[PDB]
C-alpha cells in the first residue's frame, strides 16, 4: 500500500514490477539475480548509466565538459562506458589512472586529481600523456614542471582554488579562511601566485581553473558565488598579463557536487536547467570584468555512477527492540552492513530501503536497517519504514548505492567485497566477482 | 618540545638513536620504511605478547581473556593469541575461516554476531567453537536445529542490554537502549530467552554477556553494568532455582578496555582495573545469594594498537589561512582514510610524531592529512608539527593497530599498505602491500 511506492527520481531508470509483485530492473527479477549471483549484491542499471553520461553532456553541451569523477566507483567495465558516452575522466590516485589506462582509456580526456601527488604518480601521468592535471600545491608545480621538462613536453594545467563556498542541499556558507587541504586560496593571494607561477615556467601551460564547493548540491545559488570568485580571479589576472594572455586559461571547471536523490523528497534540479543557470552565471560574470566567456567543465560522480545502482540484501534476522515504555523499533539485519555501504556510519546519509522480493499487505513499522559487523554502529539505513510481516529470507533493496559504497568498502570482520553485476535489457553479467576467504588470506606471507 | 614520546602512548620497545631517529625493538624507523615502503604498519610483537601477558595476569588466566579479532587479524596474530594462552571471539563467517586456516584450538573460539547465518554457525559447530553468544530468539532455534544435527550439546552464553554505554570517564544509563545487540533485561526479552536455552536438549547455557563500550577508564559503568546483569541471574533462581543458575557459571563484561591514544589519556592499570571488577562480580553475587561466577573479558584494542604504528612519508606541507592573523599546517602524506578512517568516523584523536631526524624548530598548529579526494580525508585534526617539517621527513601515527588496518579500504584505488612485525632487533613481513594486480583481481 504505502512501502510498494518506488518513486522514479530515487530507484533507477529502467525498474519495473512482475505480475508476482517482484521488483526488476532492466527486465530481470531481483529474485533471479539474488538466486544466480548471491548476495549481497551490487546492481548496475547499465542502461541508466548511460543515460546520465548522455543527458549531462547535452546539458553542458558536449562530453567533453563533463568528467567522471572516478572516485565515485571505478573498474575496466565503466571506464569503458564513460569512453564510449565521450567524457572525460578524473582520476585522483596513482591507482586509478593504471585502471583507467588498463582499460585503455584515452589519456587525452583523462584530468589527474589531488592534494599530494608523488613523483612517480606526476611521472607515470606524463608518460602516459594524460593532457590535464589540476595542481594543488606550489610544490606540486616545481616537480611537474621539471618531469615535463625532462619528457620534452608542455604539460597543460589548471590551477586548484579555495573560493570560500561550501554547498549542500538548499544553502551554502561563505568563510574568509576556507580551512580545508586542496586548493591555493583566491583572498590569500596564493592562487594568484600559482597563476604567476605556472605562467612563468617553460614546461606548464596554464588553460583552466578549477573549483569545487560541496556535495548534493540543489541550487544554483553557492555555484553562483563561487563562480564570481572565481571569475574575480581572472580579472586580477587581466590586471597583471593583460586580456590577450588570460584569454589562455579558457577553461573554468566549477567541480563536482550535482544532486541526486536518495530519498524521494530530495529536489535536485533537472539538469539542463541548472547547466543553462550555470552557463549563463560564467557568461554575465565573465563578460562584466572585459573577458571571452570560457568553457563550462563539470566533474560529476554521484550524479552519474549513483542513482542507476543498488544493493541487493537477504534478510537474516528481526529482531523487535523496545525503546520507550510504549513503543518498538524494528531492526532488520541483513547479508552486508558498513563493509559495502559505510556512508550512512560516516556521512550520516541518508537511504531508501525497500522489500522487493514480494509485496505485503502488513502495515508499515518503523525500523533500522542494520548489517552483520560487531559495532553498534553498523547501520546501513538509520531510520525507515519497513511492512509488519517482514521476515527472514526476504530480500530487501537499497537504492543509491552507486556512488562512494563500493569504491569505500572494506573487509571488516572479514567480510569480502560484494558481487557487482551489470544490466541491461535483459542480460546480466558478473562485472565484480565476490571475494573468498583466499582473496581474504592473499596478502599473508608465509 | 615535540620530543618527548610519552610511554603510555608509544610502544614499549620505542627508543631512539645517537642520530635521534625513532626506533622500536631496535629498528631505525628510516630503514624500516626504506626496505617496506610507505604507508606501513609496523607492530611492536613484544608490546602485543606484553599485553596479552599483563591482562592475563590481571584477570587470574589467559581464558578469562578473549581477544577481539574484530581489532585487526591474521594468521600470525592467532598465533600469538595461541602462544599466551588466550581466547578469541570471532565475529564472522570470514573471521573463523581464517582464525581455523591459521589452527586456532577450536575449544578456544568463542563466536559473536547479531545476524549469524545457518550456514555460519553450521561451520561453527562442525569446527567445535565451543562457546556461541547468541543474540536473537531466531538464532537459538537455528543452533539448536543445528546442534541437534550434529549430535552435540553446544555450550552457549545470552547476550544482554543493560542500558549502559560507557566512554572514558563517564556513561549514560538508558531506559531503554536502542541498538540492535542483546536482549532487554528490563523488558523480559531476556528472562524469555534464558527459559528456551534450558527447555532445548541441543543447547547449554553457561553464561551471560555485556558489551558497554569502549576506550573506558573508570570502573563505574562496568559496575552498574554487572549490578544489572546479575540482577537477570537472580530473577532466574527465582524460576529454577539456585542449584541450576551456579551453571550460569560465566559472566562475560564484554570489551572496551582503554588504551592511551593522547599523552592525555589516562586509562588504569589493567591489574588495578580488574582487582575492582572482580571484587564488584563477587559482591552482587553474594548479594544475591548466589557463587562468585567468574569474571571475562573481551578487549580487542588494549592488546593489539598501542604497539602498533602507521609510519608515512611526508609529500606537502601547505600553509593554511584561518584566520586574518593565523594559519594552520597542513602535511599529507603517502595514505590517509584507506588505512586509517578511525578520525573521519568516529572523531577519533590520534598522536603523531616526526621521526626520521630531530628538529630544533618551533611547534606550529597541523592537520596531518591524506592523499584522497575528500577533503574530509583527515588522518590527525589537531596536532602539532615542527616549523621545518618536510616533503622526505617521515612521521608516526600512534595507535593504529586496532581497526585501523580492519577497516582499510582501496578509496581512490589505494592498496593496503604493508605490515611488519618487529621482534628484538628484527623486521620481518607479514601482510604484504597490494598492488595494481590486486587492485584488478576481481575483474572479468
Amino acid at each position: 500500500n504505502e512501502l510498494l511506492h518506488l518513486a522514479p527520481n530515487v530507484w533507477p531508470r529502467n525498474t519495473t514490477r512482475d505480475e508476482v509483485g517482484v521488483v526488476c530492473i532492466a527486465g530481470i527479477p531481483l529474485t533471479q539475480l539474488a538466486q544466480e549471483y548471491g548476495t549481497p549484491l551490487f546492481v548496475i542499471d547499465e542502461d541508466d548509466f548511460r543515460s546520465r553520461c548522455r543527458e549531462t553532456a547535452a546539458a553542458f553541451g558536449s562530453g567533453a565538459n563533463v568528467h567522471y569523477a572516478a572516485k565515485a566507483f571505478l573498474c575496466s567495465e565503466v571506464a569503458r562506458w564513460i569512453s564510449e558516452e565521450g567524457l572525460c575522466l578524473d582520476v585522483c590516485t596513482g591507482g586509478e589512472l593504471a585502471v583507467a589506462l588498463h582499460a585503455s582509456f584515452p589519456p587525452e580526456r583523462i584530468t589527474l586529481h589531488g592534494n599530494n601527488k608523488s613523483v612517480s604518480e606526476l611521472t607515470a601521468a606524463v608518460k602516459a600523456g594524460v593532457g590535464h592535471i589540476v595542481v594543488d600545491s606550489m610544490t606540486e608545480i616545481e616537480r611537474l614542471d621539471a618531469i615535463a621538462g625532462e619528457a620534452g613536453i608542455v604539460q597543460d594545467v589548471l590551477v586548484r582554488l579555495t573560493v570560500g563556498v561550501e554547498a549542500h542541499t538548499h544553502e551554502f556558507i561563505s568563510t574568509a579562511h576556507e580551512d580545508q587541504k586542496f586548493g591555493l586560496s583566491v583572498a590569500s593571494g596564493a592562487a594568484m601566485a600559482a597563476v604567476r607561477r605556472v605562467f612563468a615556467t617553460d614546461h606548464l601551460r596554464l588553460v583552466g581553473l578549477h573549483s569545487h564547493i560541496g556535495s548534493q548540491i540543489f541550487d544554483v545559488d553557492g555555484f553562483e558565488l563561487a563562480a564570481h570568485r572565481v571569475i574575480g580571479l581572472l580579472r586580477d589576472v587581466v590586471g597583471e598579463f593583460g586580456p590577450e594572455k588570460t584569454a589562455q586559461i579558457a577553461t573554468v571547471d566549477l567541480g563536482g557536487g550535482l544532486g541526486i536523490s536518495y530519498l524521494p523528497s530530495d529536489d535536485p534540479p533537472p539538469i539542463a536547467e541548472l547547466a543553462a543557470k550555470l552557463g549563463t552565471i560564467v557568461s554575465d560574470e565573465s563578460t562584466a570584468v572585459g573577458l571571452p566567456t570560457p568553457k563550462l567543465v563539470v566533474e560529476p560522480g554521484r550524479a552519474i555512477a549513483g542513482p542507476g545502482t543498488i544493493t541487493l540484501y537477504e534478510v537474516g534476522t528481526v529482531k523487535d527492540v523496545d525503546v520507550s515504555a510504549t513503543a518498538h523499533r524494528r531492526y532488520v539485519s541483513v547479508d552486508g552492513g558498513m563493509s559495502d555501504n559505510i556512508r550512512t556510519a560516516l556521512y550520516g546519509a541518508q537511504y531508501d530501503v525497500r522489500l522487493v522480493s514480494r509485496v505485503s499487505d502488513a502495515p508499515p513499522v518503523p525500523a533500522r536497517l542494520v548489517g552483520k559487523h560487531c559495532e553498534s554502529g553498523d547501520i546501513i539505513v538509520r531510520d525507515t519504514w519497513v511492512p509488519d510481516d517482514i521476515r527472514p529470507g526476504d530480500l530487501v533493496a537499497v537504492a543509491a548505492t552507486g556512488a562512494y559504497c563500493y569504491s569505500l568498502s572494506s573487509r571488516y570482520n572479514m567480510v569480502g567485497r560484494p558481487a557487482v553485476v551489470a544490466v541491461h535489457a535483459g542480460n546480466a553479467r558478473l562485472v565484480l566477482r565476490r571475494e573468498t576467504v583466499d582473496d581474504l588470506l592473499s596478502l599473508e606471507v608465509r
